[PDB]
């Protein structure tokens, strides 16, 4: 199957919203982490691959997606990346979780309709 662009954009971009519609909790991921305004200067040293919702937002509307798995991959590299790199115990982490329930929610209906 090929997948057209705007046929990607209309059925993922409303399971990115779905993660920007939690607040407090995406918070943390609206924009690319900037270690030197964070104070925390080691994170290029542990992230090897920064990603956040939104660099996928940009991504989705400019076509960069072939298939809808690169943009799960995505989503899930920013999760990966944040509990690689957060103690359990901080917000970050637990506001990782939460959007990981999230997306796994809505992720799965579209990917079903494709
Ligand atoms: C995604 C990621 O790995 N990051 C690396 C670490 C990090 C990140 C943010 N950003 C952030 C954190 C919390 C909130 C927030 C808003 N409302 N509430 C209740 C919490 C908003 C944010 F933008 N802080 N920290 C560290 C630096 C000191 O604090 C923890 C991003």
């Amino acid at each position: 199957a090929a997948f057209k662009p705007e046929e990607l954009r209309q059925a993922l971009m409303p399971t990115l919203e779905a993660l920007y519609r939690q607040d407090p909790e995406s918070l943390p991921f609206r924009q690319p982490v900037d270690p030197q305004l964070l104070g925390i200067p080691d994170y290029f040293d542990i992230v090897k691959n920064p990603m956040d919702l939104s660099t996928i937002k940009r991504k989705l509307d400019t076509g960069q997606y072939q298939e809808p798995w690169q943009y799960v991959d995505d989503v899930w590299l920013m999760f990966n990346n944040a509990w690689l790199y957060n103690r359990k115990t901080s917000r970050v982490y637990k506001f990782c979780s939460k959007l990981a329930e999230v997306f796994e929610q809505e992720i799965d209906p579209v990917m079903q309709a494709l």
